[PDB]
């Protein structure tokens, strides 16, 4: 199926996020550590969608999103970001970068499911 | 600017939409004759949106559609479908491919603009 790539400098949320998708039944998912892991490996292609966290070493969450925007090759790229908290004015910025979307962690299994839906509903799937 | 794809098995349509798009200010236009070709060369990634019709010769846009969005990677690709009056089946057939939107022959700079806008709205936060 769909090749995920979850983002996250925290080994812990890594796996939260990649067992959250794998019991929704999206098996490819492959891992990065930061903005600059991610855009390297994005860089290969065959990645469908992208989920990532906010606060992040050598390039955070927002800049990952303003960079893969701003690469025809990835410009399409769905981008599920993972935000902490509530309603911060992030939200906003991520909507001022054209983040596919966002979830508040935790976010349960179900969470996920309803919030890549309405990302599948936009696009199509 | 963004990479389109316009794709027609007729010269003359394709110089349409590639002309009204670079009558918009989008530049990078590229084309394809038909389903199979289109998809041929997205495979070389680097595109950004699809506009084509719905007749082709080989792999009809719907397949196309279809094609694009089982594709893992490619699966968000938005694909805009241009059709012809008189099918109204059709528009409801595209909808359920996921198209991302259409617009009927003939179209205008105006339209594909309003429609370009709907899309690349309902592609984001």
């Amino acid at each position: 199926e769909l090749k995920f790539l979850v983002v996250d400098d925290f080994s812990t949320g890594r796996r939260i996020v990649r067992n959250l998708l794998k019991e929704l039944g999206f098996n490819n998912v492959e891992e990065a550590e930061d903005g600059v892991d991610a855009l390297n490996k994005l860089q290969a292609g065959g990645y469908g969608f992208v989920i990532s966290d906010w606060n992040m070493p050598n390039m955070d969450g927002l800049e990952l999103l303003k960079t893969i925007r701003a690469d025809g090759a990835m410009s399409a790229l769905p981008v599920l970001m993972v935000t902490a908290e509530a309603k911060k004015e992030n939200i906003i910025a991520a909507a001022q970068a054209g983040a596919s979307g966002y979830v508040v962690k935790p976010f349960t299994a179900a969470t996920l499911e309803e919030k890549l839906n309405k990302i599948f509903e936009k696009l199509g799937m």
